[PDB]
């Protein structure tokens, strides 16, 4: 069968990599993808957000199954475009994608269905929002309503930073309609963690747990980014935390969707903050997280293509998790998360291909002749398996010693928050 993966980053390389292990796929396509994915998939020169054009391609090319990686295409209704042409695609339709597409929608939904989350208030008026934050004081979190390419959610340590943020969002409208409405919520403290499940109507199946590191620099400093590294599983989500997540979050989302009459099929990644009060939703992501997908998929033993195909049509499935830990360190471009420098030659990729228990997922890489060059903010995902987390971390960092590109930056503390939970 023909399978199409939509997206150009590390999450998509992980997806394609897993799909390519299945005896079912005969032709694998990626739109657009990157240098790393092109070693195992045919390049489709269509941007992931050109949803109508992608649907037309899949139809004409006869794609049997499509898996969507990033949020933009989903929020834009790529699934609806595919359904319109009678195509099978894994991901939520435009209405269901609102759980990620609109913070206001998500927060209102969670309040209505009793889902644990940060207390909040919604605003469309700068003066009103300003007066509000001055009254509540800091720390506080200010978020744009719609997608803002990783710049919509800002933690403000001071009231001044909050008003400055509101100014850019509401007065300047830096993100257009996306920033014309904002959500201001309480700053939550605790340990961050990621819980991802696959949902199809009333049924859901959990995927490996994980913990990401959002800040650019070691000891959680510097600006927020799309994610600088993640590992699986994370002890932050023990047996009982997982029980609370499934019952107070996942199952309540399912109940809410049912009451709203909204059909949901696809991945649901809940960005969490595990507080002393219990797990709370920072935000919903209607797709796999990046880089969370990398270590997660590294630990899914079974044929993931078969699993997705069966789950897609309502068949029961059972995820078999690798007993080994999986850790991923992101190598980013100088400038990231602000304008990244690009066009730098990446050396050492061949060395890593021969390293055992090492896996590299490309993110933002392209070709320049026979050379592989940087083309985006996040460039490489240097991953490694390990019987223990310590082993996984050390192997990943050992691998980093052999890869290189000008201006490369990466955190050295990926996974450090987990050790206080282990022995
Ligand atoms: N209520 C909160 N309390 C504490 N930290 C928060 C809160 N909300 C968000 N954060 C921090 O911001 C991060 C989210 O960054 P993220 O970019 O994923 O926001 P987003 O919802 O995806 O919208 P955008 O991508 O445009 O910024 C969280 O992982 C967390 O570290």
């Amino acid at each position: 069968m023909k399978v199409l993966v939509v997206g150009n980053g590390g999450r998509e390389h992980a997806i394609a990599w897993k799909v390519a292990q299945s005896p079912l796929v005969k032709e694998l396509y990626v739109a657009k993808g990157n240098a790393g994915i092109w070693e195992i998939a045919k390049r489709v020169d269509i941007s992931p957000t050109d949803v109508e054009k992608l649907a037309e391609f899949a139809k004409n090319e006869g794609v049997d199954f499509t898996i969507v990686g990033p949020e933009a295409p989903l929020v834009e209704g790529i699934v609806d475009e595919f359904e319109k042409r009678g195509l099978k695609i894994f991901g939520p339709n435009k209405e269901a994608a609102k759980l990620e597409g609109s913070k206001a929608f998500a927060k209102t939904f969670m309040k209505k269905y009793g889902i644990p989350t940060a207390r909040y208030e919604v605003f469309t008026d700068f003066e009103k929002a300003k007066e509000y934050v001055e009254k509540v004081g800091a720390p506080i979190v200010v978020k744009a309503d719609g997608l803002a390419a990783g710049k919509g959610a800002v933690v403000c340590e001071t009231v001044e930073k909050a008003i400055e943020t509101l100014d850019r969002f509401l007065n300047k409208k830096i993100f257009g309609k996306s920033s014309e409405r904002v959500v201001i919520e309480e700053f939550l403290e605790g340990e961050e963690a990621s819980y991802i499940v696959m949902i199809n109507g009333d049924r859901y199946v959990p995927l490996p747990t994980s913990q990401d590191h959002k800040r650019l620099l070691d000891e959680d400093k510097g600006p927020n980014t799309g994610g600088m590294g993640a590992y699986s599983p994370t002890p932050v989500i023990n047996e009982e935390v997982e029980k609370r997540i499934r019952e107070e979050i996942v199952e309540r989302v399912i109940k809410g969707l049912k009451e709203e009459g909204i059909y949901y099929r696809g991945f649901l990644y809940a960005g969490l903050m595990i507080t002393k009060e219990g797990p709370k939703v920072l935000e919903f992501n209607v797709r796999l997280g990046d880089p969370e997908a990398q270590p997660i998929l590294m630990r899914v033993k079974n044929d993931f293509l078969e699993t997705l195909l069966n789950f897609y049509e309502g068949k029961d499935v059972h995820i078999k998790e690798d007993e080994r830990y999986a850790l991923d360190v992101v190598l980013a471009s100088r400038g990231y998360p602000e304008k990244p420098e690009t066009g730098k030659i990446i050396h050492g990729l061949d060395y890593l291909k021969s390293m055992e228990d090492v896996v590299v997922f490309h993110a933002g890489t392209k070709k320049e002749g026979n050379f592989t060059v940087t083309s985006g903010g996040r460039v490489l995902n240097v991953c490694a398996y390990g019987k223990t987390l310590k082993e996984a971390k050390e192997r990943a960092y050992e691998a980093i010693r052999y890869v290189c590109f000008e201006g490369m930056h990466y955190r050295k503390d990926i996974g450090d928050k987990a050790f206080k939970y282990l022995s």
